[PDB]
């Protein structure tokens, strides 16, 4: 069909062929097209998320407004998600909760319940949210303002990740990478309320190989120079992000938890305890080890788990990831794609007409 104005028609109702829009196709900066044939149905999975992704983003930019909670914006954004994913149990979902980290908070923050923070015009806030099909995992974002004070910043971080994913390729060195990204973040100066400042990417953080059900496979890809010299090999699955910040450059653990996800590594363990117990069983169900918060406990109606869920995290079976903020009073952006290193070129899958 033709999708509605509210997002409502799944996007595998809107092909019915099965076939998705590809993503925007770059040259790397027959046999190796067979191959790249042979895995069409995973990359066709990712398109499917990514479609999900484009619509769902372009209707949350439509309504997000200064004045609307934190919650209400996650939860409008998230049914929209569910919707056109058409979620379907672990075949089809949300990959991770809806960031929505604001000001000198750069990632990992979600409202968890009874949480009352309104969303403000001088807000900075970055909306990082991911959809998957079978695993594949779309992991994709932007920042959201209201005051043009940032734009300067904005337009920094988003030349600084597009000259990331321009610099990704097969047999390129990830360092290569992050020195690259940098050189362009600190390109920008800006000036915000009278005072100016040079951008500087924040250094423990950083763009990251996806795997099938894993949104950090392993390798990591460095938004500033001294990173690894391993290189991005053929097939591989990456999220590109950036985060450009006013502060120091460093984000630390602060706030309340909201996300949590399961050691992809850990394997069964024999839970005795009630309580802890069933959590798991909840966990494995529902999320496996894909991540989740705590607003995602309390829909499937579990009360009372905090303790349990400290359990899991204290056997090393699930593991925390509480907000990553930089010094107060400093202001950070986000934008990030997913891309694919297919064997014929590379895809910016989750690439819109917006960003
Ligand atoms: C490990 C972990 C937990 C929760 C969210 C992410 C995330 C979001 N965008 N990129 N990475 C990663
Ligand atoms: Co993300
Ligand atoms: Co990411």
């Amino acid at each position: 069909k033709v999708q509605t104005d509210p997002p409502s028609v799944p996007i595998c109702d809107l092909y019915p062929n099965g076939v998705f829009p590809k993503g925007q196709e770059c040259e790397y900066p027959e046999e190796k097209k067979a191959l790249d044939q042979a895995s069409e149905e995973i990359w066709n999975d990712f398109r499917e998320a990514a479609e999900a992704h484009r619509q769902v983003r372009k209707y949350v930019m439509s309504w997000i407004k200064p004045g609307m909670t934190m919650i209400e914006i996650c939860e409008k954004l998230e049914d929209c998600s569910r919707k056109l994913i058409k979620e379907n149990g672990l075949n089809a979902g949300l990959a991770f909760p809806t960031g929505c980290s604001l000001n000198n908070c750069a990632a990992h923050y979600t409202p968890n319940a009874g949480d009352t923070t309104v969303l403000q015009y001088d807000d900075i806030c970055k909306i990082d949210f991911g959809t998957h099909i079978s695993g594949r995992i779309i992991d994709c974002a932007f920042t959201v303002t209201f005051n043009p004070k940032y734009d300067t910043l904005l337009k920094a971080v988003k030349d600084a990740t597009n000259t990331g994913i321009k610099c990704a390729g097969i047999d390129v060195r990830l360092c290569d990478v992050g020195e690259a990204i940098q050189e362009v973040m600190e390109s920008y100066e800006v000036e915000i309320d009278g005072k100016t400042y040079q951008v500087k990417p924040i250094r423990n953080l950083n763009g990251h190989s996806i795997g099938q059900y894993r949104i950090h496979a392993g390798k990591t890809v460095p938004i500033i120079k001294g990173g690894e010299a391993t290189r991005m090999e053929e097939g591989e699955v990456y999220a590109i992000e950036t985060f450009g910040s006013t502060g120091k450059g460093v984000v630390h653990d602060d706030m309340e938890c909201s996300h949590y996800m399961k050691n992809f590594d850990v394997g069964h363990v024999p839970i005795r305890l009630p309580r802890t117990k069933h959590l798991l069983n909840v966990i494995n169900e529902n999320f496996g080890t894909l991540a989740f918060c705590r607003r995602w406990l309390d829909r499937l109606g579990e009360s009372k788990y905090l303790m349990a869920l400290k359990n899991l995290c204290d056997l090393g079976i699930v593991d925390p990831y509480p907000p990553l903020c930089d010094i107060k009073g400093s202001y950070t952006a986000q934008f990030e794609h997913t891309i694919l290193l297919r064997p014929t070129c590379k895809e910016v899958v989750s690439r819109g007409d917006d960003y």
